[PDB]
RNA sequence: ACGGAAACCUUGAUUCUAACGCUACUUCUAAAUAAGCGUUA
């Protein structure tokens, strides 16, 4: 979901590849890989608006 | 110069012996030190 969400709209080299079963762990990983990204999108992005 | 005089309601005695302010009870419950990089060049 992830991937067809967020990822998919960037160069396919910039985007690894998973060995095993994939997670993001800490800082620096995004704001989608930390919120429920179908209902956070809108919100998220007009929480930012006025910076 | 009195039915009056003399005469301790007195001596010895522990309000004492025994007895747990005790029995049961999680300072506990969810929670990434994390998000945003625009515009100019």
């Amino acid at each position: 979901d992830y991937k067809a969400f967020f990822l998919s709209e960037f160069p396919d080299d910039k985007i690894q590849a998973n060995l095993q079963y994939p997670i993001y762990l800490g800082a620096g990983s995004g704001a989608w890989t930390k919120t429920l990204f179908k209902q956070a999108d809108g919100i998220l992005q007009r929480r930012y608006s006025r910076m």
